[PDB]
């Protein structure tokens, strides 16, 4: 019954313990959990070697359906070499850039009972890298399952406790047959509803993968030159995403790259055969609401009709009525790690990277994305003129390369073979 | 010489304190000062009779030019029939809209040495209203100068103390002959450039009035749905003027019909032999400004070229940034004076007279304006339904009626005669 699989959760953020949770209560299943030797990694192998239960808390409205609970894992591994055995499911809970590099390390032989693989939180192309990397595999049976992001807002530093303090209202999925009324979409949709998170299925991976927000959103507000200077000179006064200038990046020049953006993305999805999304009607009706005083139905249900100007108007609207908890969140900066060797924080380095690989996709393609173009322009300046004030020896890796080029390549071969 | 005129100021709040400095600070000159028998004005008139001082001083900025002064006060009445003598300046500090009650109260044969009657926070019309009471009382040689706003911000309740917060950086002013070169206009900006207020001479009275900011930007924030709501319904939660919704009016809608009541004005003004001004130029620059990532310096020069709909996005833009202290601002809701009888506060009383008067003078030249008609139509049947809850004998006659038809006829009388 698709509701015991050994289960194998890889990565173990905050999501992971929800997810954990809602697994454990929807069936008597193996939990299996991985995550890389961190500092914090290394705290958590330690504390579950002793004792082997992760805790989760529901806080405001996800009180409504989560309560204090506990979960016990049955296994956990820091190394993927170890990713072996009679795992039925494996759940990627690492960030989209990252399925790449962990799906690689990845000893599949050793997987005889491998049905299905879940992208927790995908990005547009997710799914049919995945399908490739598993086809070269000899794992074309596999079930390929993207989900448009994650389904709930949860966060921990006690790395086996975590709280969720509201779920999202409705997540988008597929596995690569278009097929809704598989066992393991009755089984996400089982677990998802526990929460009354309602479940929307697509006709093939990327048609769900057009709903992950944080590619519409995070390039315009990370990438805006305001943003990109309290990033990368750290003394400055901190910026916050989702306020307007000069408190955070919202200005016309910001939001004209907003829609621009989406539309690059519907050039790029309507060459790749799948129809673009109504970014206001998806930001409005499936994100966070707006009073219909400040965004009207009108603008919402015209959107992708709406000139240029007025949807961007509507869209400065939009921002700007969400701020009356956005406007909480900060601007990160670089920051050392314990080499003092500088980093990028995870906005907008994945941002970067999941745009990198899909523009890379698109020049491919024969398809010219110019705000995509132009935001990753002026990201790439800047990340080369702080590497020249710190210096390349005294950078991570990370901000030296990375795997996109690779990924587009992969991307590509598995759609052109479709 | 004009700076020893005796000068007799009509209305006494708090921006009489500050001007009677300014008159006492430029010359030696005998002051008098006006203030009708309300509770206020009667607790003045007992304070003068003891000692005869105002008092005021300089707060924030404008400390840098104002710091803690007294000035005497050698005649104070509470009676306009007692503003006789050989006073040769008046100056009415009283509102606009109380212009005529005031000046028909005035015994202009009794001031046989009247040169000047100055219009310290003018209307559109008020000049001319006035030129023509004037010429009938046979007073057509004194000059009237409209200012286009007062020149500060001052506030108080002890009635005799004041506080200047600020100071304008221009105001635009005008003699019925357009004649920049007068006596009173150097002597008038001598009394504003010891504040650095620079003084803008125009070519008519009409042509400095158009710049009074607070008939382009009240009647669209006050008499907007929600904030006839406020101030009719005085028990919900207060509302802020210049907030977003839903804390306040400022939304699309609001903002479209700020757009066109300033195309309205130009239509007025036009037929009237009046360019219309920049509006937002005018609210950057002579106002309060934004910066130009919020509202770029072509959407400011280019505004009246600019479509409907872009106007409205750069006007939302504008008053959005404004607020990053406009949000301090409440709705003053209606109120029961010491007789139990309900009253309007002065925001909107003051505007909705002030457009009434220009609405009946547009029709009368065959001036279509649809948004002043839209805004006024509103606020009169939200009136007529606060009346029926409360009750007509319960209403203050200020809510019953007004002279705005007279006026928009006087006004219309002397403009034909030009
Ligand atoms: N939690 C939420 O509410 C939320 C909200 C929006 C999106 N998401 C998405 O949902 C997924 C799970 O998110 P999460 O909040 O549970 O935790 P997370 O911060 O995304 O990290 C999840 C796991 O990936 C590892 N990780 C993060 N960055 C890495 C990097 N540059 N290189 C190698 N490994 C890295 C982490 O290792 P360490 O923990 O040891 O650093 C962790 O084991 C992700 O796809 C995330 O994008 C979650
Ligand atoms: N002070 C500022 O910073 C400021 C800002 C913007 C515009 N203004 C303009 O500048 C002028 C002077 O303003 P102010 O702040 O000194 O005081 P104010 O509140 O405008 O009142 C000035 C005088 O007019 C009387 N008054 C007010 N409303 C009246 C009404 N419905 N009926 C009869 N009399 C009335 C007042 O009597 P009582 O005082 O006894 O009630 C007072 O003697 C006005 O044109 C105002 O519109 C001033």
């Amino acid at each position: 019954m698709h509701n015991t699989l050994p289960t194998l959760i890889l990565g173990a953020g905050p999501a992971a313990i929800q997810l954990a949770v809602d697994i454990s209560a929807t069936g008597d299943a193996r939990l299996g959990l991985y995550n890389r030797p961190s500092t914090k990694g290394e705290r958590l192998k330690q504390y579950l070697a002793l004792t082997p239960t992760l805790y989760l808390q529901g806080t405001g409205k996800a009180q409504a359906t989560q309560k204090e609970s506990s979960v016990t894992i049955d296994c956990y591994i820091d190394q993927l070499a170890q990713a072996v055995g009679d795992w039925q499911r494996l759940i990627l809970a690492v960030p989209a850039d990252h399925y790449y590099a962990v799906l690689q390390q990845i000893p599949w032989a050793a997987l005889p009972q491998l049905k299905s693989v879940i992208l927790l939180s995908s990005s547009m192309g997710s799914g049919l890298m995945v399908q490739n990397l598993l086809n070269a595999a000899g794992k074309r049976d596999v079930e390929v399952i993207s989900l448009s992001s994650y389904y709930a807002d949860t966060k921990y530093i006690q790395p086996y406790r975590a709280y969720t303090k509201a779920f999202k209202q409705r997540i988008y999925l597929a596995n690569q047959w278009g097929n809704a009324g598989s066992a393991e979409m009755s089984w996400l949709t089982a677990v998802l509803a526990r929460h009354h998170i309602d479940t929307l299925p697509c006709s093939n991976l990327l048609a769900a993968e057009r709903f992950s927000i944080t590619n519409y959103v995070h390039p315009p507000l990370a990438l805006a030159d305001t943003t990109l200077q309290a990033l990368f000179y750290p003394e400055q006064r901190s910026q916050y995403l989702y306020k307007t200038q000069p408190e955070g990046p919202v200005c016309p020049a910001v939001i004209a790259d907003l829609a621009g953006l989406a539309d690059d993305y519907k050039r790029l999805l309507n060459r790749l055969g799948v129809e673009e999304i109504n970014l206001l009607r998806f930001l409005n009706d499936d994100n966070y609401p707006v009073p219909a005083s400040m965004v009207s139905r009108r603008w919402i249900d015209e959107f992708p009709q709406l000139p240029p100007l007025e949807q961007q108007y509507a869209l400065f609207v939009r921002y700007t009525a969400l701020l009356v908890d956005f406007s909480a969140v900060k601007v990160a900066t670089v920051y050392q790690d314990a080499n003092a060797l500088w980093h990028l924080p995870r906005v907008p380095l994945e941002d970067v990277h999941k745009l990198r690989t899909l523009l890379l996709l698109a020049g491919a393609l024969d398809v010219v994305m110019p705000t995509a173009q132009r935001l990753l322009q002026r990201f790439q300046q800047a990340l080369k003129a702080f590497i020249d004030r710190v210096g390349e020896e005294h950078c991570h890796p990370s901000l030296l390369g990375d795997d996109c080029d690779r990924q587009a390549a992969i991307i590509e071969q598995q759609w052109r073979s479709q």
